[PDB]
Order: structure tokens, then C-alpha cells, then sequence
């Protein structure tokens, strides 16, 4: 199977697979059982802000997610990724619909990441910034329902002509180039991303969620991931 | 064939194709018969730097090569990229030997393309940065003879195990994703790229020279484009 | 007297001192009477996007201004600002309103500049993004009318409690650090800014405008330069 | 007195004020006597390699101190930042000589601080870049003995004519720009400072480091503090 590192921001509480009772964000360390929540107050219709953080000083994966106003959520675990990815991945967005449904809407995204040695100072970067999404954005690969362009938004997830979200939904946008996230002899990588999302629905309890992930290159939708699984495990294990 | 557009650091002046007689600096647009050219002190052995500019606002590429202490070596040429490339590129490094011969070493290599439209502010961008280069290193397409990680350095022609090099060589390095160099409606776009490099011969009279270009996504090493054709061009054209 | 090179926004056509007769963009050059201009359809109450872009090969000052929807504006000039400027300055925004009014708001700010030597690669970089003003900003010299904070932005001239915008007002903003714009033996030197402005007014002639500009270090509002000096000039000499 | 925080590079064991046996590195908050420290291996002659870094959301301040093919020296202290600096501060690099003596030779210098609210991605940034010094460089606040130039390098203690560091001086760079470290309702900050380093020297116990630092905004060296006390506190209380 792929190898994944996500933060999801899960608006659907599937307890009878070990998520909370309330929408929550989650750290997920190669499980859609996250290995640390937090609460999240998704606010229905509003514009969210996702960063995401880690460094291999600290060797901590943070998330803070946010809406105008009111408090944020933010979740923390203690992970090596070195330990669990591996050296060169790619970097993605998923998000995915079951009985119940949203828009899965990306705003922009942007990426930063890292790699310093110890020769002096020579250190690599990557930074790419999405605030448009075009059609037939050649630097994106697009897998399963997510499109791009429509109003200059990148949607994970089946929307209809008129912006109705469709259930039993799941899609992907991945950067096309290889992330080199660490390296043996690396002194510091450290990598940052922050996204906007807009996730509307006519439900009183919206599924399923969005999810920043870092996979193998070669990563693909597993089989059957719609609805609680957001497009990233095959199974709930 | 492919379109290309690219800074040519021309060491060796084939003056039956048009070069000039002295190693030189040139704008090429589809063609290796330079639209323009300026006059180039290639210093064998010492490490350059060249910057390479464009922006949609002046449709100017300019180019600017140096070594420490020494005047620069500047070239400007009026063009409208839309009116040449594809939408979406690839950008590259490139470079050639033939009879005569020379390492074509880079130590460094940036990048940065913006492109903004008149949605507030709404802009994307990319940028990596290469100071160390590593094998297997993912995120660069390798073309003909080019290979990466010796001493941290990428060798676009060959170099034997102790640092001579080889004649008719040619090789290529592009970066893996897909750079969005203009679009219909855009209000600005840019790009800018730097490398420094290393030219070192035992010939009186090195060849035959380094490249920075921009290409279709799909761009491969034209048959027989060794020596004077610098790995771009299939004939002289 | 102050050394001043400005873009101007100038909304209001004083045909008495060259101005043509419609709202333009232009570029000033140690005098109020601009070098270049360009006809520019300001649109009342939307939110307008201004770039500036500067570079020491081309020597070309170029603007761009634009709102959602509409043909940009852009103007350029060429001139060495080595020939015009002290190698130190500051960078700002400047504007005014006179008998007639408007708003001066400024909703964000970016500036970046890069001056690189021979000596490999060595190329120092000064940037500053903000998207959000706070009262006491203190990497900010506000002169004039020029307050910070109120709903997270920059109001250059006065407006009344309730957004209306009052006459005979003049206002600017520098950012608090020199910048290094040219050096004697740099190889190429450059700089953008970006800026985001509302312009609002209850007038069928909106005055006055907002200007970019940079200057020596120890600049300050010449006096009486309220209206159509833009707070930039003494006279319209 | 002033309040200060900052990464000391302490080559000089003062064990009767609490230095451990050993040249170390330390995290400094509001005193001389480290909150943690770390064994270095200073290797006299060579060009090393400081990263400091922090951000709000993890609360830890960490910094690793490397030279080439060596094993780097790290350290970390969790602290809430809001608890200990005024809001808007200046950055800064420290280094002091005393009885033993080194050159504290500052080759480049890079810092970034980011402060993001919860408005509509809403961030701001400053970003500055020096990899050669100028002298009568505006956009730094030289204190003491430091001085900028001399072969394009920041010398923050005194040197002869020939490159003999001398004993008791003291000196300091300080950004002119105040930079905005932390705000009552910002969603997340963070900064990153990186600088390379020679620090040379006759004895064979050199003394006595440097530091980069975060202080109010109009702070001074103390009266007296060469030496062990890094051109950063009155005592060693
Ligand atoms: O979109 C929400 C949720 O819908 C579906 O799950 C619901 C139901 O169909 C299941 O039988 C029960 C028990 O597992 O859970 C729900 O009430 C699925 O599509 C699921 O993946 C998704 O999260
Ligand atoms: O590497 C320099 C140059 O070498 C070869 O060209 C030389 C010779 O072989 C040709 O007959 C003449 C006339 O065209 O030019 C040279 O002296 C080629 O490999 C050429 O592509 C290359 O530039
Ligand atoms: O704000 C517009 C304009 O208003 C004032 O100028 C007007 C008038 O007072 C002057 O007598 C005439 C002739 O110069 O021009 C205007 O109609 C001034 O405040 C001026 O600076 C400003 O641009
Ligand atoms: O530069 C090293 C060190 O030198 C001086 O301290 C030495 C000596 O003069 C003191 O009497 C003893 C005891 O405190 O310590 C040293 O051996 C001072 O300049 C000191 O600040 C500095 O670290
Ligand atoms: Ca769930
Ligand atoms: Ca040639
Ligand atoms: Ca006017
Ligand atoms: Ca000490
Ligand atoms: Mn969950
Ligand atoms: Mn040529
Ligand atoms: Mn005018
Ligand atoms: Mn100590």
C-alpha cells in the first residue's frame, strides 16, 4: 500500500472507527486513526485557513486551522518522519464525501520545503503558491473527482453545475514535482503549508473532510478511501 | 521539433554558423543563430555566475554573466514570449563538447516564475533553489550524459573518474514540473534564473559552452546536437 | 529639497500644471510633471492592484494597475536610477486629496529588493509583506494625515469616523529601514512593489491620488504639498 | 536594564558563573547562566553555520550550530516568547573577547520573521539577506567595536590591521528595522535567523562567542560586558 503522513480536517465523526464525537483535526502517522485531535469547529460556508508545520530540529508535525474571529484548532505530535517516509515524496491535497456531503473547495495552497547540509550553508528549496487554479493546470495531477478552474478554485469533489455538493465523492490534487523531505546527512528540512477552503453543505452534519498529506511518489487513490477513509487508506486499520 | 528559447554562454565561436569570433554570450529564439550576442570573457577554471531575466510588463529577456572582479558580459533582446512558447514549459540546463572539450559544471542553480492576474492580488508562483545536487534526485529530469551527486555538483557533459573532461559530449538537466510561463489573461508574469558554474579545459580553445533554456514540457536532446548545437537545436537553422 | 522618483495614481487632471485631461498613471522623476503617463480608468469604490518593477540591465522603471476585470494601465520610463537617487534610501506611499477627496486606503504593501556583487553568488535581499496595518506599527515612519489599525488598514489621508473621506489632506507611509538601490560595482540590482488601494469618493471628480515613491532617507512632506503635489513635491516645477 | 533572549556560541568555559566545562552552545532567556546548553566542538579556522528557529504554535525555541563533515551541535528550550519580549523588538548579532580572544567574523546573514492573524490568509513578513556587508551600511545599528566592510564581512570585535583579533572588546549589529515578534491575536508566528561564522584564533582556549539576539527595541551594550558576558547582560546574575 502507499505510505502516508495527513492532517485531515474531518467534519464527519465516524465513532465506530475511532473518531471523536465532534468534527475534530487530526495528525494520521500511516493510519486513518489519527494519532492525536483536536476539536474543530467547522464553520459551515466560511472561508478556513489550514498551516501546517515541521522541522527535523523539533521533530514535531503541528497543525493550526482557523476562521476569522474565532478560536483556532491546533494539533501537535511527536514524529521523526525519517522514521515513517520516504526521502523523496510528493505533497497533496484530498478530500472526500459519503451519505453526507460538502464542497471540498481549495482557495490556494501553498508549500515550502528544505533540505540543508552542513557544507556551508548550501540548503535546496521548493515554495510553490496557488492562489488561481487554471484548467489544465500541468503542474497539478488531478486524480479521481477533484477539477480545477471552475470560478479559479481547485474542488476535491464532485460539485454540481450549480455548486451542489455530491455524495460518495473523493478526490486528490497532487504538486507534480518529487519533495525531497529528508536526507541522511541533512543538518535541518523542515517544510511548511497553508491552505484556504471553503466547506458548504445542505447537511446539518457535512462529511467528510479535507486532508494535507505527504506520500510516496507513486501514491494513488486507494480502492473504495470515499467517506471516512478521504481518499488516503484503504481501510480503517 | 521542439521550440526553444534559451541564454546560450557560447565558448567556442563557430564562425561558419554565424557566431562571432570570440566566445560570446547570446539570446536564442528558435534558432542557435543568436538574435542577439555580446562579447564574452569565458575564464577558464574560475567559478560565473549568470542571471537570466524576463518580465511581461517590458517583453525583455536579458541576461547577465560574471566573475568575481572582471566586467560583466550583458545581453538584452526584445521578445514577446507569448509569441513564442507553449503556455506551459519546462526550463532547463544544458550544455555540449565536441572536438575541443571542457567540464560544464554546475554548482548552483534558482529559479522563480510568478504569474498574476487581475483577480486581488491572486498570484501564483513557483521557486526551487539547487545549491547541492544529489543523485537520484527526483526532481530533475536528466537528458544524454548529464549525472548529479559528484561532489555535489551537476556534470551536464561527461567528466572522467578524475575530473577530465570529455569530447562530444551533451546532457540536460530540467526541473520535473511544468512552470506556467504565461497565460491569456494574466496582468504580469516573470520568471528569473541563476547558476553559477565551473568551466575548466586543457584546450586552448574550450567548447563548447552552457545553456539556460525554456522549452516544450516534452523537450529531448535533438539527434546528433553535440558540439555547436549545445544539446538544443537539430541543426543550425 | 527632497530627491523623489515616484509612480503616481493621480486620479485628478490639473491641465494647469500638465496633467492630461483624464485620471492616469505616471512616472515622476524629480518633478510632479511626470517623464511618462498613461490613461487610467480609476473605478470608484473597488479594490485596485499596482506593481512596480525596477531592474539595473534593463534600466527600464515600468507600472501596472489593475482592477478585476478591466484592461491594466501600465506605463514605463527609462532611466538609470544610479543617475537620479542616492545609493541608500527609503521607500513609501504617499497621497492627498484638495477641494476634491477620497479615500487614500491601503489594504496591503509588499516591496523587495536584491543587490548582487560579483563576488559568487553574494546577493543581499531586503523583503517586507504586509496584508494587515496595527496602530503602532512600528517598522513604519507615518507622516501627514497617515494613520494605521483602523479595520487592519493603511488610511494615508483623513477619513471621518464613518469613512468619509475629507479634504485638503495629505499623508505617507516609509518603510522603516534604508534600502540599498544601487552600489557602485554591484552586477545587477532590482526592485518590485506591489500594493492593493480602495479609492472611494462622493465626488464625480475624485482627487487626488496615491503615489509610490522612494527617496532620501531623511524625507519628509514638503510643505503645502496637499492636492495635486501628492505630498511628493514642494512645487510643480 | 534591557530584556533579552538569545542562542549563545559560548567558546569560553566560565565555570564560576555556571558554564559547563566545555565550549557550548546555549539558549539565553534573560540571563547570561543558559537555560540549556549544548557541548560544541568549535573547530578554530573554519567557516561554521548557525540556524536559530521558533514558532508560536510548538512554543520552542531551538538552534543547531554545524561545520562541514562534522556532527552538529543542537539545542532547544520550550518557552512562550509573549512571556518574555515586548512585541515589537530588534534582532540582532552579539560577540565579545576578554582576557582569551578570537575573531568574531560574521561572513553572511539571514533572518525571517512571519506574523499571520486570523483574517483571510492575512500575513505578514519581513525577510532580510546580507551576504556582504558594505560599510556605512544603513540598514544595520553598529555598537561598540563592530564594523562592517572589511573584506565584505561584518567584524563584530575588534582586528588588527593584519587579522589579530583583540582581547577585551565588545560589539553588535542590530537590524534597523523593529520587527514585529508576537501580537495579542495572532494565529501563528514564527521567525528563523541563519549566519555563518569565522571565528579564528592564537590561543588555545579562545574566548569569549557570539550570540544572535532578540531585544527591545533601544537596547544598548551594558556598561562592562566584554567577555563572558557576550555584549548582552550587565551581570551574571
Ligand atoms: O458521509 C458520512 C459517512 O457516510 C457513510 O456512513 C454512514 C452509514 O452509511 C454507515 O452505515 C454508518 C456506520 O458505519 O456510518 C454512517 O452513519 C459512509 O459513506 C462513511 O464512510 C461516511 O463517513
Ligand atoms: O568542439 C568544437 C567544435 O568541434 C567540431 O568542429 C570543428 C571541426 O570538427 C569542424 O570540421 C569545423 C568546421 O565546421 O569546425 C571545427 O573546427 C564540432 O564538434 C563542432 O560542433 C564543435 O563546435
Ligand atoms: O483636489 C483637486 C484640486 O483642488 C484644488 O484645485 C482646484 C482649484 O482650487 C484651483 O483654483 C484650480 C486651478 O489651479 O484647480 C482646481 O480646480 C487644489 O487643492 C489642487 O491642488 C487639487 O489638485
Ligand atoms: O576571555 C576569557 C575570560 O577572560 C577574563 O576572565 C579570566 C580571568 O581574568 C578571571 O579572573 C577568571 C575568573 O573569573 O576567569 C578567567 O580566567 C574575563 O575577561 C572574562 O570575562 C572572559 O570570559
Ligand atoms: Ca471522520
Ligand atoms: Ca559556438
Ligand atoms: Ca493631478
Ligand atoms: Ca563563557
Ligand atoms: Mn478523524
Ligand atoms: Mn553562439
Ligand atoms: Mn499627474
Ligand atoms: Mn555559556
Amino acid at each position: 500500500a502507499d505510505t502516508i503522513v495527513a492532517v485531515e480536517l474531518d467534519t464527519y465523526p465516524n465513532t465506530d472507527i475511532g473518531d471523536p464525537s465532534y468534527p475534530h483535526i487530526g495528525i494520521d502517522i500511516k493510519s486513518v486513526r489519527s494519532k492525536k485531535t483536536a476539536k474543530w469547529n467547522m464553520q459551515n460556508g466560511k472561508v478556513g485557513t489550514a498551516h501546517i508545520i515541521y522541522n527535523s530540529v523539533d521533530k514535531r508535525l503541528s497543525a493550526v486551522v482557523s476562521y476569522p474571529n474565532a478560536d483556532s484548532a491546533t494539533v501537535s505530535y511527536d514524529v521523526d518522519l525519517d522514521n515513517v517516509l520516504p526521502e523523496w515524496v510528493r505533497v497533496g491535497l484530498s478530500a472526500s464525501t459519503g451519505l453526507y456531503k460538502e464542497t471540498n473547495t481549495i482557495l490556494s495552497w501553498s508549500f515550502t520545503s528544505k533540505l540543508k547540509s552542513n557544507s556551508t550553508h548550501e540548503t535546496n528549496a521548493l515554495h510553490f503558491m496557488f492562489n488561481q487554479f487554471s484548467k489544465d493546470q500541468k503542474d497539478l495531477i488531478l486524480q479521481g473527482d477533484a477539477t480545477t478552474g471552475t470560478d479559479g478554485n481547485l474542488e476535491l469533489t464532485r460539485v454540481s453545475s450549480n455548486g451542489s455538493p455530491q455524495g460518495s465523492s473523493v478526490g486528490r490534487a497532487l504538486f507534480y514535482a518529487p519533495v525531497h523531505i529528508w536526507e541522511s546527512s541533512a543538518v535541518v528540512a523542515s517544510f511548511e503549508a497553508t491552505f484556504t477552503f471553503l466547506i458548504k453543505s445542505p447537511d446539518s452534519h457535512p462529511a467528510d473532510g479535507i486532508a494535507f498529506f505527504i506520500s510516496n511518489i507513486d501514491s494513488s487513490i486507494p480502492s473504495g478511501s470515499t467517506g471516512r477513509l478521504l481518499g488516503l487508506f484503504p481501510d480503517a486499520n
